[PDB]
């Protein structure tokens, strides 16, 4: 169906490992979408053609307001092509960056908008695993969408790729290779409510080695800024066992989160 010759390519919007996605026009309809491309020999050489496919499929079937949508793939004899939502205000990660922390009211409504994208793609029992700032992006009314589903998969999982980066943002479970479920999503906000509010994560360290130990042995404090319901949420999202963590009914009905945020369940 489509093909590369049916739209006008701009500006880069940003650069992943494997992605690398500009902005562009569909010639007869004027449509504005932005363009994920990537390059099979790369592709076939790290052997992550399933997390691809996994990617398209899971990622074109969820219809939710926080989350990105998908519309559709082509391909030629180098490239990949994926067809997604464009999101004109950018990365979590780069207003992050702009402003050092966020404030309380801010936090809690972004951490709303997770909670909510979430729950949606639980109740299919889709995990995203891959949840930090530089995939959460941002719509036309600053609000907040759920990217990037080349890790997502069906629970319960184990993991058979190599984990390439930053292991920030993932549970204990998870990097000691161990079994997991629905519940690594849960950490993962735990991690990005105090990277919100402080201005780095909070297992963060010099050494993967270092990080490793921090992470499973669950080495965290708080600065003296955090206020004590900010610390309650995260301290229940933080937990070693999986089992103990809260369900997101439970995170979406926290006094904290209901005091705060801007926007409803
Ligand atoms: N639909 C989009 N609209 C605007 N910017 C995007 C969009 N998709 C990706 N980007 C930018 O490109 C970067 C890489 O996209 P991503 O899909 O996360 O690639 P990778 O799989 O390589 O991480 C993002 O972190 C973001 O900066
Ligand atoms: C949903 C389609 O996924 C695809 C399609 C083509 C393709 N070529 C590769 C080298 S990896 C790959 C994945
Ligand atoms: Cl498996
Ligand atoms: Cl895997
Ligand atoms: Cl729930
Ligand atoms: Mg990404
Ligand atoms: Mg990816």
């Amino acid at each position: 169906q489509w093909a590369l010759e049916d739209f006008e390519i701009g500006r880069p919007l940003g650069k992943g490992k494997f992605g690398n996605v500009y902005l562009a026009r569909e010639k007869q309809s004027k449509f504005i979408l932005a363009l994920k491309v990537l390059f099979k020999a790369q592709l076939e050489k790290a052997g992550v053609e399933h997390q691809l496919r996994r990617e398209v499929e899971i990622q074109s079937h969820l219809r939710h307001p926080n989350i990105l949508r998908l519309y559709g793939y082509f391909h030629d004899a180098t490239r990949v092509y994926l067809i997604l939502e464009y999101a004109p205000l950018g990365t979590v990660y780069r207003e992050l960056q702009k402003l050092s922390k966020f404030d309380e009211q801010r936090t809690a409504t972004y951490i709303t908008e997770l909670a909510n994208a979430l729950s949606y793609c639980h109740s299919k029992r889709v995990i995203h695993r891959d949840i930090k700032p530089e995939n959460l992006l941002l719509g036309s009314a600053g609000e907040l969408k759920i990217a990037d589903f080349g890790w997502s998969v069906h629970a319960p999982s184990s993991r058979r790729t190599t984990l390439a980066g930053t292991l920030d943002y993932l549970p204990p479970e998870m990097i000691e290779g161990r079994m997991h479920d629905e519940k690594v999503d849960l950490w993962s906000l735990g991690v990005l409510c105090y990277e919100f509010l402080v201005g780095k994560p909070p297992f963060e360290a010099n050494t993967y080695q270092e990080t490793y130990k921090r992470i499973s042995r669950v080495e965290f404090t708080f600065p003296d800024f955090v206020t004590e319901g900010a610390r309650d949420l995260i301290s229940r999202l933080l937990k070693h066992n999986p089992s103990q963590r809260p369900m997101l009914r439970e995170v979406l009905e926290h006094p904290w989160i209901t005091a705060n945020s801007s926007k409803p369940s």
